[PDB]
């Protein structure tokens, strides 16, 4: 068995093997990628996104969400308050102010230190979720916005033509903006391209060893665990490395900086922090291998979890049993 360990992998594909996508993905998994979860992947040298970010600034951050915190410094769940529309020149001067920017820090470890000691007390604001692209539309390899779509992967392993559409989302962070602990959607893939700015921190549990986070998750958060089957769907919960190295579980964490990509595999729970003001863009995809996942993925059907219009499809193909009651949820 490759990666028997669950190690986040980093390749470095050369030029010609960054042509066809779906190809690497299964060449990483046949190298045991998926066994942590996530992997990062370096595109060759002589790829680029687009030529410049010069031109970013007028873009429109309608909703940013400023993200407060309850809890302990190492167990807490945040909720999302939204504030005042704002470009990404201004959301950028503001993540660059006194109140808001990176402390003086000498690497990344320390400077993950104080993450951990100190964002309760803080409230970043993230520009988080925002559908669009930063590919140039010439760039033909990687480019998150001309991927194969998971409606036609489902209708090309399963036979089923279903509605739906899949486009990626663009994500303005600042330090201290955080991703709570959560698997994809319907246990989805995920990819990550860090277009400029500070790095982004990852943390993730192999996904052989989901349901013991799961399980912690339950023993720390336990009225929200008495309140949904599957309240990790809510996408609030921070547990440090520091508890998780408590309790057990196994983990592992990686530092992505500009340029680079991150794949999350199905069933791969992640959490992260960015540590300035940065710039990424993620979307989902699926494989064949990722059906057996979303046939399993559990479930949110208390309201909190709310999705798109496009997992309606996917529940209500691979999990007829789920879907009545999952669409009661969000509705
Ligand atoms: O970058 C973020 O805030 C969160 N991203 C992801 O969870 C992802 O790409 O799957
Ligand atoms: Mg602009
Ligand atoms: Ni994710
Ligand atoms: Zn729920």
């Amino acid at each position: 068995a490759q990666n028997p360990n669950c190690n986040i992998m980093i390749f470095h594909p050369t030029k010609e093997e960054f042509n066809d996508f779906d190809k690497y993905i299964a060449y990483m998994e046949s190298q045991g990628a998926h066994r942590a979860g996530l992997a990062k992947i370096i595109p060759p040298k002589e790829w680029k996104a687009r030529e410049t970010y010069d031109n970013i600034s007028e873009i429109l951050i309608a909703t940013p969400l400023q993200q407060v915190a309850s809890g302990r410094a190492g167990v807490f769940t945040q909720y999302h308050k939204k504030k005042k529309a704002m470009t990404v020149g201004e959301y950028r001067h503001l993540a660059n102010s006194k109140k808001y920017q990176t402390p003086p820090h000498q690497n990344f470890e320390d400077l993950e230190r104080k993450y951990w000691k100190n964002r309760i007390y803080n409230s970043p604001i993230y520009g988080a979720d925002i559908s669009g692209s930063l590919f140039d539309e010439n760039t033909k390899q990687w480019n998150l916005g001309h991927l194969g779509t998971i409606q036609d992967l489902l209708e090309k392993e399963c036979g089923v033509v279903i509605e739906g559409v899949n486009t990626p989302y663009l994500y303005f962070g600042m330090w201290k903006t955080t991703f709570a602990w959560h698997t994809e959607d319907m246990d989805l893939y995920s990819i990550n391209y860090l277009h400029l700015g500070e790095p982004k921190t990852w943390y993730v549990v192999p996904p052989e060893h989901g349901q013991r986070l799961e399980r912690l998750a339950r023993e720390l958060f336990p009225g929200s665990s008495r309140g949904c089957g599957a309240f990790l769907r809510h996408k609030v919960a921070l547990i440090s490395p520091t508890v998780l190295k408590e309790n057990g579980i196994p983990f592992n964490r990686i530092t992505q900086e500009a340029g680079e990509f991150m794949v999350t595999f199905p069933y791969g729970y992640h959490a992260g922090f960015n540590h300035g003001f940065n710039c990424a863009e993620a979307i989902n995809f699926a494989t064949p291998r990722w059906i057996d996942y979303g046939k399993m993925a559990s479930q949110c059907s208390c309201g909190e979890a709310r999705v798109t219009f496009s997992m309606d499809a996917f529940v209500r193909i691979l999990q007829p049993e789920r879907y009545d009651l999952w669409k009661r949820g969000q509705d």
